[PDB]
């Protein structure tokens, strides 16, 4: 009952309408629902799907299709924005990043293959040796293949006399490439910059923070020497200087929130379930956590966003 009614509330607001869903079930499951009853855009904010403070990192497919929607929703004038509740309440990269962070990439563009993979290091991308999920790249002699965040397919790209001459759609499957096009936009492999300025920027932050301890095992040591540990998207804030904004911050002009199900107690289970483990864990003397602050909105400022 939820979908009819949504799509048609989005067809005569002005503005996006963005369903917060009970949960992430719920959410997948409407996302395909309202989008066969409408031809405006319906977007999900996925979930990492990991636990609060977890010893994984999300799936780069799960980053790839945040980094489209966050791209996409401060230009979303029409449409549907599906979010679980659990996950609106997650703060986010501020919208500067994705904008200033991109890069793009034309036909006849004066750079090298070395110059670019470079860039793509640097941007959080993988070198592998056959590019085959999103957020690698793979090289060999003018060749290098890459599945930029936020694509649906990766590309090949041509260089010729250090000139990117063609840009080309691939299909991994069979080796080939479809159509060409004249430029890509390349977004960051993660919600936040791992370049080296922000690694120096995540040391200084976290020396004003944590204890640093020279165990190999310490995440500032791990940061330090260029990788990424596993679920260290739970110290996010660290690679920004500005605190995380709320989702909120993304929403333009008249976005419309309709509520679907029992979300204070869902809100409120989930801010228990993370203040548990910050309490619980922590206090750790490799993996010292933030406050819940740092990446959630409290359950009272959710609800005020929601009457603002
Ligand atoms: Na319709």
């Amino acid at each position: 009952a939820c979908a009819t009614l949504v799509a048609e509330i989005a067809e005569r607001h002005a503005g996006p309408v963005v369903l917060i869903a009970p949960d992430m079930q719920n959410a997948l499951r409407l996302h395909d629902e309202i989008s066969q009853f409408t031809d405006q855009m319906v977007m999900n904010l996925a979930d990492w799907e990991t636990l609060p403070y977890d010893s994984f990192s999300p799936h780069q497919d799960i980053i790839s299709s945040r980094l489209s929607t966050l791209y996409q929703l401060p230009t979303m004038q029409r449409g549907v924005l599906i979010v679980p509740v659990n996950t609106l309440m997650q703060r986010v990269c501020p919208h500067s990043f994705l904008h200033g962070h991109a890069l793009v990439m034309k036909k006849g563009q004066r750079l090298s293959r070395d110059a670019l993979r470079t860039q793509l290091d640097s941007a959080g991308y993988r070198h592998v040796d056959q590019v085959m999920e999103h957020g690698e790249y793979a090289t060999r002699g003018a060749l290098l293949d890459l599945f930029p965040m936020g694509s649906e397919l990766p590309y090949r790209l041509d260089f010729f006399d250090d000139e990117i001459d063609s840009l080309r759609v691939f299909d991994v499957d069979s080796q080939r490439t479809l159509e060409e096009v004249e430029a890509i936009n390349l977004l960051p492999a993660h919600e936040f910059p791992t370049d080296k300025a922000a690694i120096e920027l995540f040391r200084s932050q976290w020396r004003d923070t944590f204890e640093v301890k020279r165990d190999p095992e310490h995440i500032y040591q791990q940061v330090s020497k260029g990788t990424l540990p596993a679920g260290i998207e739970y110290w996010q804030p660290l690679f920004f200087s500005e605190p995380l904004p709320p989702l909120f911050s993304y929403f333009p002009a008249n976005t419309l929130l309709v509520n679907t199900g029992d979300l204070e107690t869902s809100a409120e289970r989930f801010q228990a379930d993370t203040l548990a483990r910050f309490e619980n864990r922590g206090v750790d003397p490799m993996r010292p956590l933030l406050p819940p602050q740092s990446l959630w909105l409290r359950v009272d400022e959710l609800f005020s966003e929601l009457k603002n």
